[PDB]
């Protein structure tokens, strides 16, 4: 069914349908598909859904000139420890990746991968069998007790990485984005987002660390800002972007409690203007908003209207999508846009709305999300939600 | 004159109009005068003028609970280097301060002391001749090629402060405070800004140390954030404001120039943000806005257009006084007096409008400034400007 309360706008007279270069890439229009984890990967292996993923990433690549950023990727199985997540560190990964590529580019679309790695959010239990560590920033605080006990149980303590760990995941950072170049991806987007392994050495309620990465704003960036530097010298600025989540709350990071919070993000973003001054400009950051500090939870809940993202704009000067709760609110996005280096992120009515383009420049209604089947190993709630065309078909303008 | 080609509006229907209190005083409207250094006192001692002074603050305070910050005052010798620059250290010079405050409460207003400290900015000549040092955050920086040079000539080369001198800086601001409020003051306000010693310290063009008060944010902050904790402790937290301005670039301040400069304040307002949480929330945070970078330019001129002072209030949630060229723009104020904590600084036009206040609600006229008698030891361009009735009365609604 279509989202009942809605009332649409069309889109298309603002910006969101103004062409716009993000690193190698000349887009049509504005809106992105941020990353989306899906857990359609198959174990052993973490390999991207044999399949189905071609057909979902090529029914949302559907508009031509779309940017697609890809669900979180593993860069190592140590990276991970969730079982329906997919890696790029493999050959069998790569094979389905190719596909998943090739199909998006035949919709004149692009795909961007994200280089994802868990930290504490990682089920530790899993990393037990698999004979690998349960990592996180610190040792001696943890994402919840439930986490903290199966980590116990499963004989995995959370371990405080050593410099050297560190410097093992910035190779495998390296290695998974050279892999999804090859592989032919446009770029990549470092996750140092919504509570995983490079926010929990961003956040100071993670990282309680002495040494040259905790306990100062530049030595919670350091471990971000090497990765970042690691991959732009690897594959090129062009082809890199950052995620980042300033006021998130989600996997137990800080948010706006927090009186340092946005002094520890305008610092990552200074020193990515810096770079950039010097030659080496970011394809883009991505931000998730305020308005979603946990999404998993319904729009409208979890907002936090304490803060605004909008001091990153004074300070870096390029390319910015924002994310969260922007499908239900065309209103805010026609004010967003007006600034002509803002692109909008659409995550959840992406996974149902596959023609989402369309509908956002037309101003159409939305079909309406599952999210029963948000992580569910089922072609049902991934490749089977309709067009607009489709859902007219089975009787939607009168459910 | 009145200034030709300005089209007043009145602002009696905005918060500009609306009470709120700061610190122990039961402000009024939101007009507040911002510190003006005037150089009407006298030498030697640096003694408020006995003449004029009084006068001048009685004008300035004669719409009721109008905030009033005094003109910058030297908390000691060695804080100072301009002769005609008052101080708040000596028995001479509060007797005259104490006429300043009565008269202000006499008029229903309030008096808030700026205390000042010049490092840099300071004449090595006129210090080297009272036996004192020419001090800033480095040694092997300067403010320009004249002071570096003056300073050689005065065998006074400038002088990277020890931890020892700053914490007898740190004494002599306790007791300056302690001087004002005894005298009469309803608070004191520190400046942070405008690039005299403790903007040179929180800046890194300025702050080349490696000890623990340069070489990070944490570090540059250090200074600025004892002489708060310092004054808190003293006379509490209601009497102690601070003034700040991120991008200014006046006495070769960064501005926006450094990629790092909103971290930097970012962090500022963050502490002063965790103090508060904690129980001592200053009075307010006063900030010059990008709308002037140096106050020496005419309106419109040294507009910094690449950022904003907005993040302040995602971090720091107390009043907010701004300043910079609102008295020609009250369809800018209009929308910032919208945000229920936010006052208005009017400098260089209460310079030449002593009933600014009532112009301002009424949509009056404006007087034009005379900037050659800003720093002048003179009552002409001092206590001579007109009310708007006494303007009349001399025919400026037909000049
Ligand atoms: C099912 C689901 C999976 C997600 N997976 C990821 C992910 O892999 N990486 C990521 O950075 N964010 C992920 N997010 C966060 C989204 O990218 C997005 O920031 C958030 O859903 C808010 O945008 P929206 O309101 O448009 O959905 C996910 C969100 C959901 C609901
Ligand atoms: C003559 C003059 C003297 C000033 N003296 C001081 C001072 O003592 N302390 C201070 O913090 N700012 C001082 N300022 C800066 C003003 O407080 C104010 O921030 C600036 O003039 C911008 O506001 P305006 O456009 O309303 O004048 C001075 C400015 C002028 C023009
Ligand atoms: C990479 C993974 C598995 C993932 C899952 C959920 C979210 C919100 C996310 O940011 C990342
Ligand atoms: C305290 C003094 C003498 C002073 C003079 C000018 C400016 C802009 C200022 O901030 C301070
Ligand atoms: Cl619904
Ligand atoms: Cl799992
Ligand atoms: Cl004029
Ligand atoms: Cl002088
Ligand atoms: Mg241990
Ligand atoms: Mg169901
Ligand atoms: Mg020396
Ligand atoms: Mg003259
Ligand atoms: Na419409
Ligand atoms: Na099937
Ligand atoms: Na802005
Ligand atoms: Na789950
Ligand atoms: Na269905
Ligand atoms: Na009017
Ligand atoms: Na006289
Ligand atoms: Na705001
Ligand atoms: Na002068
Ligand atoms: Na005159």
């Amino acid at each position: 069914s279509f989202v009942k309360d809605f009332k649409p706008q069309a889109l298309g007279d603002t910006n969101l349908f103004k062409p716009i270069k993000i690193g190698n890439n000349e887009l049509l229009h504005r809106a992105v598909i941020p990353p989306l984890t899906r857990m359609r990967a198959l174990h052993p292996g973490n390999i991207p859904n044999r399949d189905w993923a071609v057909e979902y990433y090529t029914q949302r690549a559907q508009r031509p000139g779309t940017m697609i950023i890809t669900e979180g990727a593993f860069i190592s199985p140590q990276a991970g420890g969730y079982d329906n997540a997919p890696g790029v560190w493999s050959e069998e990964q790569m094979v389905e990746w190719t596909k998943i590529f090739n199909a998006i580019h035949e919709k004149k679309s692009f795909v961007w991968v994200q280089l994802a790695v868990l930290g504490w959010a990682a089920f530790p239990d899993n990393l037990a069998r698999d004979g690998l560590r349960y990592d996180s920033a610190s040792d001696n605080v943890f994402m919840d007790a439930e986490q903290e006990a199966k980590a116990k149980k499963a004989n995995n303590p959370q371990h405080s990485l050593t410099k050297d760990e560190i410097k093992q995941y910035i190779k495998e950072y390296v290695q998974a984005a050279k892999n999804s170049i090859a592989a032919g991806a446009d770029g990549v987007e470092i996750h140092s987002a919504n509570g995983y392994l490079l926010n929990q050495f961003l956040d100071p309620h993670s990282n309680t660390r002495t040494d040259e990465y905790g306990g100062s704003i530049e030595n919670r960036a350091r471990f971000t800002l090497e990765v970042v530097d690691a991959l732009v010298e690897a594959i090129g600025h062009e082809k890199v972007g950052l995620r980042l989540s300033p006021y998130g709350v989600f996997n137990s990071m800080s948010g706006g409690a927090e009186t340092g919070i946005v002094a520890q993000y305008a610092y990552v973003a200074g020193e990515l203007e810096k770079r950039a001054k010097a030659g080496k400009r970011l394809a883009f950051v991505h931000l998730v908003e305020p308005r979603v500090t946990n999404p998993f939870l319904t729009e409208g809940e979890g907002e936090y209207e304490g803060g605004s993202n909008d001091f990153v704009y004074s300070i870096w000067k390029g390319p910015v999508i924002r994310a969260g709760n922007f499908a239900l609110h065309p209103e805010v996005v026609r004010e967003e846009v007006k600034d002509k280096r803002t692109l909008i992120g659409y995550g959840r009515f992406f996974i149902s709305n596959p023609d989402l383009v369309d509908r956002l420049e037309k101003g159409l209604p939305l079909n309406k999300y599952d999210r029963d089947t948000f992580y569910q190993m089922s072609a049902h709630g991934y490749i089977d939600y309709p067009t607009y065309e489709e859902a007219l078909k089975l009787g939607w303008d009168k459910k």
